[PDB]
């Protein structure tokens, strides 16, 4: 088959869905493409290069709330940003593991920049704007990993608690924790210089 | 060398430090122990069994703020709990990756139970107590992973922001985000049934 960038990524994503992060090899990406390993090599050097590209390409393709709508509150943006971040990570088996520890690619530099600008304009110190943006990211990743990573006679609450986590996606926990985070930030922002 | 449970774990942890999660194999745990692979097999079946045991054993050994002091506020406990959770994850290379997606072992059942009890007694609905405990966990894991997982000409804020994240551990971001979370929970709790 065709070996341009896009069709390579297509084949990788489809294969990531079949095997998970661990099972994904260059050797298997070749087979899937019906080519020899040395041919693939011209196109992709190794597993690391592939993952970095997938990590970038998954957000580019399916993370569509990178930016705030015209006139959106900062609270609302973060919320939408986080929900869309989450959906994109979950769209692929081990997708969060694929994303873990990637650096903002040159190609989203102006995105991550706009986010920080947007916070600074909303009354955030650059420090605080960055802390809120990281906390959202770290919270969302962490909740997606544990969702995906999961996939002796229980004391009472533990039994019960496990039923409510299983009863849905993990979506309630996530959306509840997200509101906690944003309110916490809000309380901090508005306090300014007061003891809070 | 000696092949009891504790000395096996000792050798695994030391080896996890040498290679990271990916590089850790049974074959190498044998060598390190100066034994043959089939001997090791009697003691440990495979990589999964080893990781589950390490994951449990790292918290047991070095997570010493499992429980609240007598009369501690819930805010204070969560904070201490989270700092101690974090330290324990960071004490080992890829330690957070080792912990990811583990289920509370039978041997900490009464710990995780006490935590939930302790929240319920502090005015939390079982649902809410669980949401706060997960959000803390997910936030802390996520911040530790990205710390550990990290380890084209930058626009201005992005450049600056990256310097402040690098200037320390990631400890400021973490401790700042943690306070946001706890205040957010606090605001929710105290509101009860009011629109909040
Ligand atoms: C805060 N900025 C400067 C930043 C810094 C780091 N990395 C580090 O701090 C790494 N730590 C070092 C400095 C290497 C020791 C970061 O790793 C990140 C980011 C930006 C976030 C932004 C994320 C964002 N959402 C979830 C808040 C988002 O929607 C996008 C996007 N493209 O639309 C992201 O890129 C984002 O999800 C993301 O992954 C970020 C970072 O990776
Ligand atoms: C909330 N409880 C019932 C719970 C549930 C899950 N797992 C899931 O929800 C998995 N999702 C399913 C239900 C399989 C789809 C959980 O995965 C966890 C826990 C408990 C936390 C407690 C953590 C705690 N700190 C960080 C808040 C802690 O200090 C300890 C400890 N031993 O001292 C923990 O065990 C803890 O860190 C931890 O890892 C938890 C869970 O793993
Ligand atoms: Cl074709
Ligand atoms: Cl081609
Ligand atoms: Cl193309
Ligand atoms: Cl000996
Ligand atoms: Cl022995
Ligand atoms: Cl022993
Ligand atoms: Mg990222
Ligand atoms: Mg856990």
């Amino acid at each position: 088959s065709r070996l341009n960038r896009e069709s390579v990524i297509d084949a990788a994503l489809e294969l990531l869905n079949e095997t998970g992060i661990d099972g994904l090899t260059t050797r298997k990406l070749a087979q899937k493409l019906g080519i020899e390993q040395p041919t693939l090599y011209w196109h992709v050097k190794n597993k690391r290069a592939l993952l970095d590209a997938l990590a970038v390409e998954i957000l580019a393709r399916h993370h569509d709330y990178s930016l705030p709508a015209a006139g959106e509150s900062w609270q609302s943006f973060l919320r939408n940003n986080a929900m869309s971040f989450r959906r994109a990570l979950l769209r692929y088996r081990d997708g969060a593991k694929v994303h873990l520890g990637t650096r903002p690619d040159e190609k989203q530099y102006d995105t991550v920049e706009t986010q920080l600008r947007f916070m600074t304009e909303n009354g955030f110190s650059l420090r605080d704007g960055l802390y809120a943006i990281s906390a959202v990211s770290h919270f969302t990743l962490g909740a997606v990993l544990e969702q995906q990573e999961h996939t002796e006679n229980l004391p009472p609450l533990l039994r019960e608690a496990l039923q409510i986590m299983d009863s849905d996606d993990g979506e309630q926990a996530f959306l509840h924790g997200l509101e906690s985070l944003i309110r916490g930030f809000e309380v901090q922002l508005t306090a300014l210089l007061q003891i809070v």
